[PDB]
């Protein structure tokens, strides 16, 4: 049984390893980045890999009054046989428009850092909001 | 960290203590369970809740060919503090009708059993098929 | 000729033999089970089978504000000669999305309970309202 | 519970009160009141009223091989309280076609005849074919 | 040259040979019987037979807002020789529906009375609309 | 009660009135002119106007084994009241060819003579095909 | 007068003080900086500031098939006298989601580069295609 | 690096080889030739051409408080390889009205003088207002 | 040609056979019933029907100051031939409110006496005051 | 009680000492004095004055199938006494347009003929259609 | 503390000492006394006087699916002292129309009988759709 | 028949378990809460709930000179069936503004005190002034 990222009061609460990833998001996402109580969370965009270290960076970094990403997790195994682990974070953003931004914040951030790995990733809608307001 | 739930060749191979929720599943989906090589994983419900215990158990219940349930999760937190952990599990499934029917599969459940919790759930839709072939 | 089941007040107004399906209904029809002025009787879901005694378990269990059943009755012999009687009960809903419920409803009591018959079922749409307002 | 009404291997058998709305459907229908081994039972048309009787000589008048009446039956009460009751009569035909002449013929037969009642009618499709071939 | 039969102010205006048949025909077409501004005359139903009286009181009986029948006409000779007379009636409708109601209303007449003549018919269709407009 | 117009066995039967129109179709329709046996006769092409003399003539000119027109006939009224005359004839073909080719061929007459009436016309379709063979 | 950018045939070729922001836009922009043969030129996305050598550096970075910038120009003076040259830079791109991927590249890079300048700019739409094909 | 042309205090200071143009235009223009403070800059007309010269005298020429243009610029290469350069010149406008009017001001100039070039153009518009206040 | 009806000093002046259906409209419409200097007359209801008589005594009951009815007329032939007779009566009213409580009274009768015929009626109104004052 | 006047086949069956009237509003009505059947009957205009037998011969005049006038009818007394009585005639037209020319008409046969009467007049509307069609 | 009068499914279930009201109120407001789904309750009529048992056969009478009236009631005392109670009923119905109308229906019962009292009354507007609906 | 709350003297008149309540309401209103001679009673404000007592503690505490509180009542049944009794409470006060202050004042104490019920309101305008004066 895992637990949700710490929240940040300011940029240092964030983990060392996670701070420059996530000062970037800070400022490409903008205003974008912030809360809004009139929006409800429907939306999410879930990245994945193989790699849980770079993953648990990516959800360390996004951590936002309007955009927070779980913990690290992973997909089921694909086969009846056991597989390399397929691992994935989801990232709840407030509306369509915001995913588009985040999905592209950390293709962004790839592109800035080729050592950074290629994550595959999927915008999400949820039929019912999620209990993530306040 | 997690890794996903071990997937059966037969119902003994399913943890005891989620047997009796895995084989009405089996019963109730029917053919709906099985998989479909034609189709593509762009749905999934997701059930939330507080109780990890419960949800465990319906992450080793949903584990078939055309619905695989990923780890027990969490949502991040939803204000600037720490707050109780609100976990939640993602039942992938094959298309948004067998969605409908895992949900409803749960809900039968939990009708069945009244000493089960009443787990919130969503439907999920997801713009890219995810790596859940073979 | 024959009678339509009696509406109920309280559950204990069901028949004692049907009110174990009839309130495994109530809770998992929920909001479904209730009734909708504005929507009209353009639906309904036939079982059909060779017990006619299970069959009308099932007339008396499905008995709401939105989900009423008929009476026990049959379809007509396949030949020309007289043949074993085919029993049906017509389950009269609001709308489509609830004639699925109902016909999944029975599925799951199905799925709950072995010893219950395995009814064969049917949507049915009618091109004109039926009187069952108010 | 109610028997469905019996077979006709010639005119005769058929109640001497249905006889003459029995023989004028048999002309009306021609070739479309025969049956089709190709075609399957998805389609039926429900007459309803307050007449029992009436109602009843139709079911036996429709008897034929591609169109058999069901035997009489009721919808259920629209409200709370016992109300009175509302006849009716599935007449199953073999398709869509048919049922447009089925319920044609008996409102020509109104209109042969001031003092047969006026009866309300829909036309019935079923999503899952009916028992009813041979 | 022959001339168009005399429309109707009330039901004697009908010629007392062509009143029953025309009274029938009002009540079973209904509210089909009637003119739709909307529409236009592109449809009609040839009725053909040796009898030239029987079609003379069809077409009599066929005058209404939304189904007019043509004087009583015949079709040309087969042959390069003379032959007997083949006669026919246009009963020119509003709609294709009404057509198969009107070539059904004398067919429900047909069987309503044995003493009639079976006549031959046929939908028509026209791909430019008549002047049959006020 | 009117009568079909004379076949002809040579061009002289033809009333002399109407020889020149009847010649002109004869070469201009040409092989298409002649019977197919094969074909059956579910197309005509319905000419209207006011002139009935005008119209007397094109039925005598369009008599061939592949085209037969009828009498001179009429359309009912338009509206309640009764209303000049609109006097037609129907030139019936043997296939949806001919019959643009009978109203084309009329059209190719009226261009080459300026005193000819222009006579308004639609192509016609038979569901049922009208006994004009042999 | 001016001259436009030299094109790119390996990335040596763009300025050494260019090539930074070069591969960086060649990386993020990816499949939407090739160009379509179908498409016409009717976008574009202006940016413009006060530094002529940052709008220099990023005209001749944003050199591809699908995306051509044009030289450092400027806008006139926004009064009667003489004032302050606010310089800017045409960035013609293929279709209006490029131009929308262009001007989020620059805001990326801005985010990546405190030192880099916080130009303006604005999405620009042509009524008729400018000659810029193969 | 260009610089933006010089406004006009009298028509003097417009080069004496722009000021036959310039004083057409502004007759032409008339009142829309002025500047309206109430209106933004979201608009502009761009003129292309192979002629730099004809472009700069354009340039020169369109010089008022409602209309702008800026200095002689170029297009982008069209191609891989470096190719005769198409020059343009942007004529910002206040309003989609002004911008037509603009760029039929140069239609007629180029009427009244078959000496001038035929210059293409297209309407632009902006999203975002560019900043040409006051 | 038709004279207006009398006007009452008592409702003994009012005709033996119009008094019970003139008291009841006295008290029913009141104060709206008394005439009003200041208003004009653009408004009145006219009913029709097949009933002379119960028109006439309609007629002769809305006499009042602020409602008077005018003598027992009737509609024009609605074919071009002579047809039943629909009489009718223009009962005007002072202002719109009044006409809708005339049109209201006649109602209330209608329903205090299932006796009295069920007549149609309709609100007009005038552009120009009729000369209905003192 | 007054019958409608009588309509007219012919300018004949005009009374002789209407036709000149008639004739006159034939010619200028023109098309607006025709029937439109799409069109309903809520508009018409009443003339009144003190001499009745020229409201007779104008509701003679105005006969056409677009515009019906009703008998000499009279309005109201406007005091509690009985005082000369002012005639007037309902002349009912299809829509608000023909109103104007009807009302037009009668003003320019006034014009035309000095000796005929000043008549008043004002356009009329009603809310529910008259029973006028056919 | 009181209850809610009991709606009725056929007359007879309407106290015999209202029935009378009842009935009256049936017809008169006929299609207005019928429930709007679409329309909210935002309106009321309120009867007051000294008679409870005359406003209780009105509360009584007053029961329709668009008109529903409430127990019999009272206003508080005017003065610092206990005064004769003032007893009153809120009618509640769907829209201002129908307030309008049944505080005239009662009029009007009122007018039909002399014995009934003359009730005081008032109509009632609220800001806030009352729980009315199903 | 219920009867009206008592008036007071003084604040122990008032029930002791209203007093805390009452004098609540004394101080919040304060000069609001006291009659004005000039204003008429043409407004009250309706509280509703499901606790009959907390209703009756209401109606017990809103009595002062400018505010009177009616007894405790109730809505009639939303549908056809018996429903959970809605109690109500008509508030009547001086103007519209003394209204929104009493609906505010109870907004105010329930604000006060959690345990107190969330009372629905609703204001209500009259268009006759109630018998309330003095």
């Amino acid at each position: 049984y895992q637990q949700p990222p710490v929240p940040y009061r300011q940029i240092d609460d964030c983990p060392a390893k996670a701070r420059p990833q996530h000062i970037f998001y800070r400022r490409f996402l903008g205003k974008d980045g912030r809360r809004d109580p009139k929006c409800q969370w429907k939306f999410a965009v879930i990245f994945w890999g193989n790699d849980p270290y770079g993953l648990k960076k990516l959800s360390q970094a996004f951590q936002f009054g309007g955009v927070k990403a779980g913990p690290v997790s992973c997909l089921p195994h694909p086969g009846p046989d056991q597989s390399p682990i397929t691992y994935c974070v989801y990232v709840y953003c407030q509306n369509k428009d915001t995913s588009k931004k985040v999905q592209m914040a950390r293709l962004a951030w790839e592109a800035s850092h080729p050592l950074a790995g290629n994550l595959q990733s999927s915008i999400v809608k949820f039929k019912k909001p999620l209990p993530l307001t306040q």
